[PDB]
């Protein structure tokens, strides 16, 4: 229990996982590391040395390599710029096809940003193509790649190998996994809503809100929007948001919907300010806005918005 002797020690164990005695050095290290808390070397030699201690069956396997996924992880969060633990541990991920499947999603781009860092300090191809062949290979994941992959994360400074799409990819993701959701939530709910109340289609939409509430769509929505910054692209993303809050409004409740709906009010006025393509926003804009008098409203507004849309009822 000494620093030569945990040096010695670590040595011992190397010199022995050297040997390819992976069932000696799981045994070794783990002392080590029982006797130093944590030891940035201890935990790759546990690592490396239980993820090739061979597999009699999946379970064991299973168990085995969670176990050895771990020990690199602690490994490199232990250590920040040490490249031997962050090597080693992709390497599990290459080798191990669960590896990615069993960890977070979420953890795995996590990782990846922490390694860039170093790696940039350091010498990164393999990553990107890594990757890249994970999300052309796993499709699930894309959740997650352009959730980092949308600026103010880690692996956007990281790799950003352009931003505004990989975070509209996301926002239609998203859109589709809630739009998605949704629908397995109508068939029960709908029966409960009578046949004719009047207020049938609002009493469906009510039960929708569970899945909106959580959803930070809107805010991702407002960045995409801000950061497009090209005319037709912007308005077109404007457009598709301006439906996308306005579905939010027939989707939350009485009391909300008020304090909400000034937002939304405030933004199609804005629109119609500088005269945004979107008719939804003209339209929803002189329905909305109401007139003491007939008499009273807006003259040319309505006229540039009649040989603006002559089409338009």
């Amino acid at each position: 229990d000494s620093m030569s002797d945990i040096k010695q020690l670590l040595k011992e164990a190397k010199q022995e996982l050297t040997n390819r005695d992976y069932e000696e050095t799981i045994e070794i290290s783990e002392k080590v590391l029982k006797l130093d808390p944590d030891n940035y070397f201890a935990h790759i030699f546990l690592g490396k040395a239980l993820s090739s201690l061979p597999a009699s069956n999946n379970v064991s396997s299973n168990r085995n390599l969670e176990r050895a996924t771990n020990h690199y992880v602690s490994a490199a969060k232990l250590v920040p710029d040490n490249l031997l633990a962050w090597k080693g541990l992709f390497l599990l991920f290459r080798t191990t096809e669960v590896v990615p499947d069993i960890l977070s999603y979420d953890e795995y781009f996590d990782l990846c940003g922490q390694y860039a860092d170093a790696l940039l300090k350091q010498e990164q191809v393999e990553l990107i193509n890594d990757i890249k062949l994970l999300k052309k290979t796993h499709p699930d994941c894309q959740k997650a790649f352009y959730q980092h992959l949308k600026p103010g994360s880690l692996m956007a400074e990281t790799i950003g190998r352009t931003p505004q799409d990989a975070l509209l990819n996301l926002i239609k993701i998203l859109s589709n996994i809630e739009t998605t959701e949704i629908g397995k939530t109508l068939s029960q709910n709908r029966l409960k809503l009578k046949a004719s109340d009047p207020d049938y289609q609002i009493k469906l939409n009510s039960f929708s809100w569970e899945i909106i509430k959580n959803s930070e769509i809107d805010q991702l929505y407002n960045q995409l929007v801000n950061i497009l910054a090209d005319d037709q692209k912007r308005s077109e993303i404007e457009n598709q948001w301006l439906e996308y809050r306005i579905k939010v409004l027939k989707s939350m409740p009485l009391d909300v919907k008020k304090d909400f709906f000034t937002k939304v009010k405030e933004m199609v006025e804005d629109m119609v300010l500088v005269n945004h393509q979107s008719l939804l926003a003209w339209q929803k804009y002189f329905e909305w806005t109401d007139y003491e008098d007939l008499d009273n409203m807006d003259a040319p507004l309505i006229i540039k918005y009649f040989k603006k849309f002559p089409k338009d009822p």
